[PDB]
């Protein structure tokens, strides 16, 4: 293989991991439904359901997300269109893409099946995941985004819990990402929506940084921050933002979570300024077995 990666900054592991999982997608051709053997349900979200399936042909392990969407057939072959832009979004911060393809008012996206499954799976077996996890978790988060911006000019649009995927090799991963713009369009009483975004305002990256300050805020303390469905996005758009207690989380967190939930989009912290605060320069260098944490708190062998 003639690896294009130059553009990625990558150490040694990231490499090694980026190029394995690029040289298996090499077995996988054109996706049918034929060709899938479901295994077991991952999970079910809102827009659709997650199956470990196998791809007979090639003999890999995947997670096929199906959709359900029997709409027009020209504008859900634009859908699968758009879709196809995700064979070009490989960083070590994305979960890895197979495939997408349409079958019986479906349309499956298939991936890179994450064994530790997602954060608020992990969340329900941990009640709290610790500061030193978050940190490494909120640099995955930073770059994943800044990759998604810099290098396809994509806004995530979907930043929660459920979206960041963890494995045994201690990678984490964001997914569901707002790759097509036809998808979003033809598209709970636990939100992770901006301030702005509940009241109507253009999407912008501050939108993500705002769900990524809430999301962490949730998996340091075990609970949603923030019930009746108005009530709740009442108290994001009236009420102050939720505040980490202090005295259980070092000062840096505090100031960090402070800065991504700004209720001000224009004061609120952007991906540049997160990459370069003292919670994440504190994380970066700080030696923290992940895999091994993740491992032994979800009974991962
Ligand atoms: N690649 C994957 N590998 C392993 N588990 C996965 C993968 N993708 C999704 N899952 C799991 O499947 C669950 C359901 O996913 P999903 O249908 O996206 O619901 P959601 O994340 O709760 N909502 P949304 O992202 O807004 O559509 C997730 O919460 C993960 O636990
Ligand atoms: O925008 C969306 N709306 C609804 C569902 C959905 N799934 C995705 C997706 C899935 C895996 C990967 I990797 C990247 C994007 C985007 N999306
Ligand atoms: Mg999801």
């Amino acid at each position: 293989l003639y690896f294009q990666l130059e553009e990625l900054e990558l150490d040694e592991q990231q490499r090694k991991r980026l190029e394995a999982f690029l040289t298996q997608k090499q077995k996988v051709g054109e996706l049918k439904d034929d060709d899938f053997e479901k295994i077991s349900e991952l999970g079910a979200g809102n827009g659709g359901v997650v199956f470990k399936v196998s791809h007979k042909p090639s003999g890999l392990v995947m997670a096929r997300k199906l959709i359900h969407l029997e709409i027009k057939p020209a504008i859900r072959n634009q859908i699968i269109r758009e879709l196809q832009v995700l064979h070009e979004c490989n960083s070590p911060y994305i979960v890895g893409f197979y495939g997408a393809f349409y079958s019986d008012g479906e349309i499956s996206i298939c991936m890179e099946h994450m064994d530790g499954g997602s954060l608020d799976q992990v969340l329900k077996k941990a009640g709290r995941i610790p500061e030193q996890i978050l940190g490494k978790v909120s640099i995955a988060v930073i770059k994943g985004l800044t990759y998604l911006r810099e290098k396809h000019k994509i806004m995530h649009r979907d930043v929660k819990p459920s979206n960041i995927l963890v494995n045994s090799r201690g990678e984490i991963k964001l997914c569901d990402f707002g790759v097509s713009g036809q998808l979003i369009d033809s598209m709970g009483t636990r939100s992770y929506m901006s301030p702005e975004r509940l009241q109507g305002t253009h999407y912008s990256v501050q939108s993500d940084i705002w769900s990524m300050g809430l999301s962490l805020v949730e998996m340091a303390v075990g609970r949603y921050p923030i019930m009746a469905i108005f009530e709740l996005l009442d108290y994001i758009v009236n009420e102050p933002p939720p505040k980490l207690p202090s005295g259980v989380f070092s000062l840096e967190f505090q100031d960090f979570v402070n800065k991504c939930l700004i209720k001000n989009p224009a004061e609120r912290a952007d991906l540049k300024q997160l990459m370069v605060h003292a919670f994440i320069k504190r994380s970066d260098a700080e030696e923290v077995d992940f895999a091994g944490w993740l491992c032994s708190t979800i009974g991962l062998n």
